[PDB]
């Protein structure tokens, strides 16, 4: 399940500018644990990123 | 027994491997699969990844 789509989703997580390292690590773990949840996880991470906007 | 969600060593290894600058995508993904196959190998696989990263330095 670790293919090109996985790489894209992981990059999307780590480039969210307002998440901190523990948060990105946690999202990346969740993606690794279930790559089929990428859409839900990416939407969750973006929502949290926006909640943390300066 | 350490469950994956409760395993900081596995989670840190995934995060560090994803950041390594000199691996290719195939290497990264192979490490992620090897971690899935046996999370007790996190320390060994992270060390192997850093070794390959350093061997593959562009200068």
């Amino acid at each position: 399940k670790f293919n090109k789509e996985f790489s894209v989703a992981g990059r999307e997580i780590i480039t969210l500018p307002n998440l901190n390292d523990p948060q990105k690590k946690a999202f990346l773990f969740s993606l690794w644990d279930d790559p089929s949840q990428s859409a839900n996880l990416l939407a969750e991470a973006k929502k949290l990123n926006d909640a943390q906007a300066p």
